[PDB]
């Protein structure tokens, strides 16, 4: 739970990146992951919600009630995600961004509208907003901040076209509202609204805003909202709260791995601390956001001045505040100490852990200094230490010649990574942070003490004269040293001495060797003065200290603990390196003994077989008493994943540091374990009784069914629902139409004008082929570029060659130069519709020819009003218009179109019933905008009454 263990092994959790860490405590799927990490545009928005959502229009899914039922989220959930919306058209500005639906009632559409607003001037001595009624009118609510005594006052989209002018002098405190009209040229770019007054003498003063105006379809505006609403319900967090860390972190409103990954870090923060989710933030090494939304708060208001001093924190970022020890400053100070809880001299040593640099107790008052000494604080904070103990920790580490300051985010990470290891670490271990202070750093403070002085002189007048021939140094050496040390052995003083040496400490590199010339050299017993050398030597005696710590501390055999001394090498070390000292290492140390004296007595044996490269897995298995291939699949996944030391099979079981990895590999497993007289009815009917083509047979509806069949009923009469959908798709059974049709669609949307031809023929001459080019011409129209006429084709040849159609009426020919081999488009120059009327040749220069026939002008506009759906049921028929019926109607797309009626009510006897049944018919039917029908697929529906 929580994933300690994870935390616990570092090993374990470094071949994983932080990324899917977060798959763990906080929910994301890999195919979240993905949803996440697609990016949405305009253009992609279509498809990229055919990814996200299903058939559903967008215009059912906006529907709030649809949306909460949806997604089985509460109506404040719900607010989060959008801005909220009253009962009225009216809509507000939530999180700095404005979110609104528009409708127009005329066309039946949906489209959403999403403005943001950036302050380029001002932001003080101003206040613009901006709202969207209708399409192309916008509601203007400015009001004015500041002074300025105008003569008359300009509001103006750009440099030129000011959009309203007032004669009178704007005055405080009032939000004027003007109407303005925005063109969809102007909408393109975001544009800047800028209000300038103009006073006699100013002349003026000037504040404008940049606003962003985007429309959004139906489909891709749901995708975006999707992801705000994913992120809030499986991170766990506020709409607005997730806000603050995208909007922070990276470019508008984007979902990038580097949020996640904040997202991550709060969480675990969070998790691990008591800390909430704005403290958690600054842990991740975020500015405090000065933003203040749904009604809480600012972060910083809530962080700094939630008590009063008698004062509000203005966070100006002008005022100097004096922050050093030792004077009384500012009220500000004051804030500083309620928020903190600090005193003046702790608040200094706060300021001066984040910044080394600041000669004098002055602060900019920006944010970056508040996060910085808060960093500071925090930082002694999430693990249990006083600033006494944060400070030696961070010198200890060896970070803290370092400052907060100005640090990579890299390392902000690291740090806050270093931290939370080694302090859960000593937090299991009972160990605190001076103590680990004292055994980690190579500080070793200059002074003679007693003690000193002490195995100074036992020492000098025992090594004196050293022959190394005739005895070990180190030997001769153990017993002086170790009587000076309080109870140490001879063997643990000369495991010790090897230790000293493996890790000269000093800031003059130290051997024992240059100790004693240093020695029997410089130093006299019981003199004060001395070479300014001493603080070496005295870190030599610090040092010793240090290292004798390090067995006692971690607890290790004795035997052991010589072992990693002599043979650092064996424990990963360089060998050429020095043994390591980190806390990376200390823990290593401390985790191999235990597992020693797990051994136990088996432990001599093991040892051993760690002296040479006798010791494998699988032996180690043995000892341990778990399953060999445990030990080995260990090594397995210890190889996989990249280390610091790098494992190989070969290796895996030979060198030691594999072995610790592959523990750890274990430690992680283990851990995870692993009569009638109502209508005596048939029970349905929904067969393709009839299928009918489009009246030109160029357009057809596809099958799809009449749901069910309902019915009430009365004395002499009966009511029958129905529920039938609609279906419009443009494809033939097979042939050219599919040909032309496809290039339609391709080339086109919707609604668009364009001729096509009906008869296509081989050439008689200049034909090899019997293979014929599929004309269509399309028009400029609902979407059309600059062009009045392209003309589309689409060739079956393979091989590439230019295509030219050539027209007797025109006596042009419009040319295509190695055209696509699938389908291409020879644009029109001088274009004129009425040409492409006239008869058309149409050849490859090699072997295809081809003339066409036929020309029609076809309008595949159809309004969703325009298809019907009739009934025969009695004497008279029943027809139904969509606009009243058709829920919901489907935005124009040439792929395909569906039109759903809500309930129909229909006739029955009349019908006259055969052989005691009878059927009701419903036929599908429609029409486009040219004037043909589009087919129609007839359905039955049976009933079946008393028996005779």
């Amino acid at each position: 739970p929580g994933l300690e263990q994870l935390n616990a092994s570092p090993a374990i959790a470094g071949l994983m990146h932080q990324a899917s860490l977060l798959g763990i405590n906080a929910s994301i799927s890999p195919e979240l992951f993905n949803i996440l990490t697609e990016e949405i545009t305009e253009g992609n928005a279509e498809e990229l919600y055919k990814k996200n959502f299903g058939n559903i229009e967008p215009a059912s899914l906006a529907m709030p009630e649809y949306l909460k039922r949806y997604y089985n989220l509460s109506d404040e959930e719900l607010s989060q995600f959008i801005g909220k919306a009253s009962n009225f058209g009216q809509q507000e500005y939530s999180n700095n961004q404005l979110i609104t639906p528009v409708v127009n009632s005329s066309d039946g559409t949906v489209k959403v509208y999403r403005i943001t607003r950036e302050y380029t001037t001002n932001a003080y001595q101003m206040d613009v907003e901006l709202f969207p009624f209708g399409g192309e009118n916008y509601r203007l609510d400015y009001k004015f901040k500041n002074f300025y005594n105008a003569s008359y006052l300009s509001i103006k989209l750009n440099d030129k076209r000011e959009l309203v002018r007032t004669e009178g002098a704007p005055q405080v405190n009032i939000e004027y509202s003007a109407n303005i009209t925005l063109n969809t040229a102007d909408i393109s770019q975001p544009f800047e609204i800028g209000l300038t007054r103009v006073l006699p003498s100013g002349s003026w003063a000037y504040a404008a805003a940049k606003f962003t105006v985007e429309e959004y379809n139906q489909y891709s505006f749901l995708l975006k909202l999707n992801k705000a609403i994913r992120l809030s319900r499986a991170t766990e967090l506020s709409p607005t709260i997730l806000e603050g860390i995208v909007r922070s972190v990276n470019l508008q409103l984007d979902i990038n791995t580097d949020v996640l990954g904040k997202v991550f870090l709060t969480k675990y923060y969070m998790q691990r601390y008591a800390i909430h989710a704005e403290t958690a933030l600054i842990l991740c090494n975020a500015p405090i956001s000065q933003r203040s939304y749904d009604n809480q708060p600012s972060q910083f208001d809530r962080l700094f001045n939630t008590p009063l001093l008698n004062g509000q924190y203005f966070s100006t970022g002008d005022e100097e505040i004096d922050l050093n020890s030792g004077s009384t400053g500012d009220w500000r100070k004051t804030i500083l100490k309620r928020a903190f809880n600090i005193d003046d001299v702790s608040l200094f040593r706060l300021l001066k852990i984040t910044d080394h640099d600041n000669k004098d107790g002055k602060i900019k008052n920006n944010l970056k200094n508040l996060s910085n000494l808060y960093i500071g604080k925090l930082l002694a904070d999430i693990h249990q230490l006083t600033i006494d103990e944060l400070d030696l920790l961070l010198i200890a580490v060896g970070e803290g010649k370092t400052n907060l300051s100005a640090i990579s985010d890299k390392q902000l990470a690291t740090l806050i990574r270093k931290l939370n290891t080694i302090t859960s670490w000593l937090h299991t271990q009972k160990w605190s942070v001076f103590q680990l202070f004292i055994m980690t750093s190579t500080s070793y403070n200059k002074t003679l003490t007693p003690e000193i002085k002490n195995l100074l002189d036992t020492v000098y007048h025992g090594l004196q004269g050293f022959d190394k021939d005739k005895a070990d140094l180190l030997h001769v050496m153990a017993p002086y040293i170790a009587a000076t040390l309080q109870l140490s052995s001879e063997n643990v003083a000369h495991s010790v001495l090897l230790w000293a040496d493996k890790l000269q400490p000093g800031d003059g590199a130290m051997t024992a060797e240059k100790f004693w010339d240093w020695l029997n050299t410089k130093y006299t017993p019981g003199s004060s003065e001395a070479v300014e050398t001493q603080e070496h030597i005295v870190q030599y005696c610090q040092a010793l200290a240090q290292l004798e710590m390090v067995y006692h501390s971690t607890g290790i055999n004795e035997n052991a603990f010589r072992l990693f001394v002599t043979k650092p090498e064996m424990f990963g070390a360089a060998t050429g390196a020095a043994p390591a000292h980190d806390a990376l290492s200390l823990i290593m140390l401390t985790r191999f003994a235990d597992w020693v004296n797990a051994l136990g007595e088996k432990a001599s044996s093991v040892l051993a077989a760690f002296e040479a490269n006798s010791l494998t897995a699988e032996q180690l298995a043995d000892a341990m008493n778990l399953d060999a291939n445990l030990l080995l699949q260990a090594s397995i996944q210890a190889q996989n994943h990249q280390h610091l030391p790098p494992v190989t099979p070969e290796n895996a079981f030979s060198c030691w540091t594999s072995i610790n990895t592959i523990l750890q590999w274990v430690n992680v497993a283990q851990q995870l374990n692993v009569y009638a007289e109502d209508y005596e009815i048939p029970s349905s009917v929904s067969s393709r009784k009839d299928y009918g083509w489009g009246d030109y047979y160029l357009s057809m509806v596809y099958n799809g069914d009449i749901p069910t069949i309902n019915y009430k009923a009365a004395s002499s009469d009966l009511k029958i629902y129905i529920s039938p959908k609609l279906r419009i798709i443009h494809n033939g059974y097979e042939g050219q139409k599919r040909n032309q049709c496809n290039l339609m669609n391709k080339y086109g949307k919707l609604g668009d004008k364009f001729i096509v031809y009906t008869s296509l023929g081989v050439n008689p001459n200049n034909s090899s082929n019997k293979l014929m080019f599929y004309p269509v011409y399309q028009y400029s129209g609902n979407t059309s570029g600059l062009n009045q006429g392209r003309l589309l084709f689409h060739r079956d040849t393979t091989y590439p060659s230019k295509v030219e159609a050539w027209i007797p009426g025109a006596k042009r020919s419009l040319t295509n130069q190695n055209a696509a081999i699938g389908d291409d488009y020879a644009t029109d120059s001088l274009n004129k519709p009425d040409d492409l009327k006239q008869y058309i040749f149409m050849t490859d220069s090699k072997g295809t020819a081809t003339d066409v026939s036929g020309p029609v002008e076809i309008n595949t506009a159809i309004s969703p009003a325009k298809v019907q759906i009739i009934v025969k049921a009695g004497g008279k028929e029943q027809t139904f218009t969509a606009d009243k019926d058709v829920s919901i109607q489907p935005s124009p797309s040439f792929d395909e179109m569906n039109y759903q009626f809500n309930a129909l009510e229909i006739d029955g006897s009349g019908l006259n019933f055969i052989n005691n049944s009878a059927s009701i018919d419903v036929t599908f039917t429609a029409f486009a905008e040219d004037g043909r029908k589009l087919g129609y697929e007839s359905f039955s529906i049976p009933v079946t009454l008393k028996v005779s």
